[PDB]
């Protein structure tokens, strides 16, 4: 239902600290949180990935297609247009 997640850039660097999200969270809602953390003057659209699968609909949909023994789930973010 709720999962502890952690943002991570394409270079493997961690962004912020782990936080709880509902499993049904969408990429649009993840973009809002991530750009809040990045605090840029010109933020960019973001794509998100968990275990080498893109979150295109919701975190839960992508996780179902895989699978979870882990305690913190790394969500990789990547700028897109």
């Amino acid at each position: 239902q709720r999962l502890l997640v952690q943002f991570q850039d394409e270079g493997g660097q961690l962004l912020g600290s782990p936080f709880d999200v509902p499993v049904d969270i969408t990429p649009d809602r993840l973009q809002l949180v991530c750009n809040a953390l990045l605090a840029q003057e010109d933020p960019l659209p973001l794509a998100f990935f968990v275990h080498d699968a893109e979150i295109v609909s919701s975190l839960g949909k992508t996780l179902e297609s895989q699978a979870e023994t882990e305690k913190v789930l790394d969500i990789i973010y990547q700028p897109q247009a």
